[PDB]
């Protein structure tokens, strides 16, 4: 019942032991060293240590140290001095490794929130994820992890319970594992949805959402567009988005157009409503079209390059959202000098300032209907400054997001590697508890074990490869 006995898992040559013993210490010590080094680096760096976005690195590196140091201690403690492990020492050793894995998952979860918020709320992030808060998140996350890991030492082992002990690990209760694997498994799933959501929905293409693809005068482009829809020249508001309830507020906008409809000012305005969803709001929106010929609806799926021609041409872009994950429409629109009239939600709060657009109360056709009116009076002066102000700000945001989406991808990589190393092993462990174990499989377990250590090796290296800032902070020493 000794920890890290490869021998209950397979019989070895003296050669293979020799080989393994050498790959083990040399790798183990190596992996201990580089993860120390990672720590000694971020802790000497003012920049790194107490920046929230890089807090997971410090957390992974104690996570990788915890397991690697326990690998190498346990190995020495067994194979060199031949001390043998009591229940509680064994359990403390295993508690060390689970704790490390939990904390790894803990760190990617807390990082994944850090990334969402950094892109969801680019300004407000800096006051939402603050240094003291960041630390308290990590401490809690670590104490939970440590707490879950010590449970077997307080009696949730199979010994103090007398319940079926696992085939795989001595001194431990099988369904305690299931708890521990399940917590971590589901939490992995949410971390993956999370990162995926961020990566499919976040940011824009600054190579494509760019004024420079358009030739001419805005006026000329506007007039040409407007005649393509057989309307005369007139202030042109665009909506593009899902037709739906309580999400992208085309229902709010269709209310606002009926408010204005009677006004004299309305005949001065032009509405281009683009999108699809509810058959009802389409029915409604189509009726407003056949009612007024200064309204124009498009459910026909539209060319992205045309949507850029639109952003390039219309005066205002109307974003009546109840919810806006990453404010893409706004950012694209403004990049091309469309001034945004938008609900004051998510990042729209951070993005639109008083010198770049108009904000309203979500859900309110009256606050919108007036916005539009203020926007039609605003358009009696010149809007060049506004569209210019819009362009840069959006650029700034677009870039910041490109940075923060990069740090996100690093963490996806770190995740993918982490699922890869540990994925097989937990599958096997679940497989072990449930069902029946083999004696081949028992070996590919022991083999897969080492990928736990391997993961701890490669994490420091991709920090190194993937973040200049880590790299530069390390050169600050020598
Ligand atoms: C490599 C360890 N595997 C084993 O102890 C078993 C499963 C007996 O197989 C082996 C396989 C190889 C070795 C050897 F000789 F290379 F060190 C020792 N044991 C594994 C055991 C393990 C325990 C708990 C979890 Cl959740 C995962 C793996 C472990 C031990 C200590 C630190 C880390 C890390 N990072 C990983």
């Amino acid at each position: 019942e000794n920890f890290m006995d490869i021998e209950c898992f397979m019989v070895l040559n003296p050669s293979q032991q020799l080989a393994i013993a050498v790959l083990s210490l040399t790798l183990g010590t190596f992996t201990v060293l580089e993860n120390l080094l990672v720590l000694c680096v971020i802790l000497h760096s003012r920049s790194l240590r107490c920046r929230p976005s890089y807090h997971f690195i410090g957390s992974l590196a104690v996570a990788d140290l915890l397991g690697s140091v326990i690998f190498v201690y346990s190995f020495i403690d067994f194979h060199v001095f031949h001390r043998k492990d009591s229940r509680n020492v064994f359990l403390f050793k295993l508690g060390g490794v689970t704790a490390s894995f939990t904390a790894s998952v803990g760190s990617l979860f807390l990082a994944a929130i850090d990334r969402y918020i950094s892109i969801h709320r680019p300004l407000a992030y800096k006051r939402i994820v603050t240094r003291p808060k960041a630390v308290v998140a990590f401490c809690l996350m670590w104490t939970i992890a440590i707490v879950i890991a010590v449970l077997p030492l307080l009696g949730w082992n199979c010994e103090k319970l007398q319940s079926v002990c696992s085939d795989i690990f001595p001194h431990i209760d099988e369904t305690y594992l299931m708890f521990w694997i399940g917590v971590t498994s589901v939490l992995l799933l949410f971390i993956v949805y999370a990162y995926m959501y961020i990566l499919w929905k976040a940011g824009i293409d600054c190579s494509f959402w760019n004024e420079s693809y358009l030739t001419g005068s805005r006026d000329e482009r506007k007039k040409s567009l407007l005649s393509k829809f057989g309307m005369d020249e007139g202030v042109t508001f665009m909506f593009i988005g899902r037709f739906d309830r309580g999400q992208k507020g085309v229902d709010v906008l269709l209310k606002a157009i009926e408010i204005l409809s009677s006004k004299k000012e309305f005949q001065e305005m032009r509405f281009i409503i683009i999108g699809k969803g509810d058959p009802e709001l389409e029915g409604w929106a189509r009726s407003l079209e056949e009612k007024h010929g200064n309204v124009k609806v498009i459910t026909e799926m539209l060319s992205r390059e045309f949507v850029r021609e639109l952003y390039g041409s219309v005066d205002f872009v109307i974003i009546p959202s109840y919810f806006e994950p990453f404010g893409l429409v706004a950012l694209e629109a403004m990049c091309l000098g469309a001034i945004p009239i938008a609900s004051a939600v998510g990042g729209l709060r951070d993005i639109i300032t008083n010198e770049t657009g108009i904000l309203v109360k979500a859900g309110d056709p009256g606050e919108l209907a007036n916005a539009i009116l203020k926007a039609l009076e605003l358009s009696r002066s010149d809007l060049s400054k506004f569209r210019e102000n819009c362009k840069k700000r959006a650029m700034s945001f677009s870039d910041q997001a490109r940075m923060d989406i990069r740090l996100a991808k690093t963490l996806v990589l770190i995740l993918v590697v982490l699922i890869i190393c540990w994925g097989p092993l937990l599958a096997i462990m679940v497989y072990d508890v449930f069902g029946k174990m083999n004696k081949l499989i028992k070996t590919v377990f022991a083999f897969c074990s080492m990928l736990c250590l391997l993961n701890s090796t490669v994490n420091p290296i991709i920090y190194a490869l993937r973040s200049k800032d880590l790299r530069h902070a390390f050169r600050s020493m020598f």
